[PDB]
């Protein structure tokens, strides 16, 4: 009962009205969060419409931040795109 979104669809959610990104094959709707994110808005905007897995780990996000991230999950990357995008 995973909801899947294609990469082609996710790429459209790249603006102030709808900003999504991908972390570890899951899709996060950060449209509203980016106004609250402690790391600022632009790092998230930069990533909108695509995968940001590497950026998210490289920062060293706290466990608290991971836990918070789960609240923004709206679905997962379609299986057809899971060799293009890794996990
Ligand atoms: C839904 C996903 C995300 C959530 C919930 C989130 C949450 C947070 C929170 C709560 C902090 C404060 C420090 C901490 O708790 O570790 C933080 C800091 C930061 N975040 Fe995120 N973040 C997310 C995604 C990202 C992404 C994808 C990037 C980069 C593209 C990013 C870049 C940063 C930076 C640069 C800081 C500031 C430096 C630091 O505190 O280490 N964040 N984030
Ligand atoms: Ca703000
Ligand atoms: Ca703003």
């Amino acid at each position: 009962a995973v909801k899947y979104y294609t990469l082609e669809e996710i790429q459209k959610h790249n603006n102030s009205k709808s900003t999504w990104l991908i972390l570890h094959h899951k899709v996060y709707d950060l449209t509203k969060f980016l106004e609250e994110h402690p790391g600022g808005e632009e790092v998230l905007r930069e990533q909108a419409g695509g995968d940001a897995t590497e950026n998210f780990e490289d920062v060293g996000h706290s466990t608290d931040a991971r836990e918070l991230s789960k609240t923004f999950i709206i679905g997962e990357l379609h299986p057809d795109d899971r060799s293009k995008i890794a996990k």
